[PDB]
């Protein structure tokens, strides 16, 4: 089955457009998460990474991070017996309360469940091969590539990646370990993803098999 | 001013459409590389990345491998005094006969020019991580993002990439340091490249 990379995107934009606050834009996103695991599931999917945060965005104010943070955990704290639940990336940039959180809810979620929902945290090869590096200097006779995969954020190989939001680049956000994946650009604004727009990127994506 | 990347895909299909060689489709990429260094020279890219292999493809039958090795080579025999050149990459994965000349070329080239040319050969971002850890494993006290981007096959950051021939992904060749390049995906099989398919290229990236 197939494994999806999703790289919600527009959530200013989307808030601004619609006169409304920061924090309705990123209820807005969760709850568009939640809807997107649904269709997701029914697509034949079966591990769903979601890219929560860049390195970069963790160095924003404190509060501007809580925000985002908070955003994406609440999804976990209602849907948590939905799915089998995990997160990866850069820890070293992510509060204790966070990280202690997502690990309880890791640990609540669904063991049993065929389907992942995989949150990446801070996302940036460069940060990500670093702290690689300093973590196995000299504690390891070579790197391999089956080490290398064990280490990075992304634990499997992804077969597509969605990026909303218009912008046509993969910023932090290319999965090391995943030569093959497959790209599919969206205009639209994370928050504005209807069925629709997730049906013509599937068409899309399937039908590169020509 | 500006760095771009360029993936020439594509040759295969060009070959056949006009039923020639595939050794005849790589001398058309060898053109169209000449070709395309001019426009991008005129229109202020002072540095252009070219990928002219995966890491994988060094795994394909060896006549074929040198079919593409010498396509390439060629173009740097051919003008590498209008230009610095040099090239990068997964070398333990190139013939130590073609590993030579192109050393010699890089030695070889106009190293005053302010335009560079830069083949990036046997690229996969496993195989770079691996050879840049091995390379330094218990040698240094830590990595650094500097020493990183000292170390990477791709050595300077990328403004724009440009990929031919149909496929939107970016299969073995990301550049490891430039997160913010902007993607232009062009359908068009790249020895059937127009610079009408470059300005538009540009313009839109230039938009962004
Ligand atoms: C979390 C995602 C998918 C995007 C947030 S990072 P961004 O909006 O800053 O991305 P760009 O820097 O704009 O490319
Ligand atoms: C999930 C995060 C942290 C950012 C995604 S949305 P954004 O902040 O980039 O919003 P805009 O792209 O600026 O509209
Ligand atoms: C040199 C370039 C840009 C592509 C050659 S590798 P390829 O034709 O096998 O491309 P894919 O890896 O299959 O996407
Ligand atoms: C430059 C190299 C080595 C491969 C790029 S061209 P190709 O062999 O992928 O040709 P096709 O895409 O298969 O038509």
């Amino acid at each position: 089955m197939t494994t999806l990379m999703l790289l919600p995107d527009g959530m200013r934009r989307w808030s601004e457009k619609n006169g409304v606050s920061l924090d309705d834009g990123y209820a807005a996103m969760g709850d568009k998460i939640i809807e997107f695991m649904g269709w997701a599931k029914e697509e034949g999917v079966k591990t769903l990474y979601i890219t929560a945060s860049s390195a970069a965005n963790h160095g924003r104010p404190e509060a501007a991070v809580n925000t985002f943070m908070e955003a994406f955990t609440e999804v976990i704290r209602r849907c948590h017996s939905q799915f089998k639940f995990d997160f990866s990336g850069s820890l070293d940039l992510v509060s204790e309360d966070y990280l202690t959180e997502l690990s309880a809810l890791r640990d609540k979620s669904d063991s049993e469940s065929d389907f992942t929902l995989h949150y990446i945290l801070g996302m940036s090869l460069s940060h990500e091969v670093v702290g690689i590096f300093n973590k196995l200097n000299g504690k390891i006779p070579e790197m391999t590539e089956e080490i290398l995969a064990e280490n990075a954020y992304v634990p499997t190989q992804v077969d597509y990646i969605i990026r909303t939001g218009g912008a046509i680049r993969m910023s932090s956000f290319f999965p090391l370990m995943s030569p093959y994946a497959e790209l599919h650009f969206s205009p639209v604004l994370f928050p504005d993803t209807t069925r629709a727009d997730f049906d013509a990127a599937l068409k899309d994506l399937r039908a590169r098999d020509r």
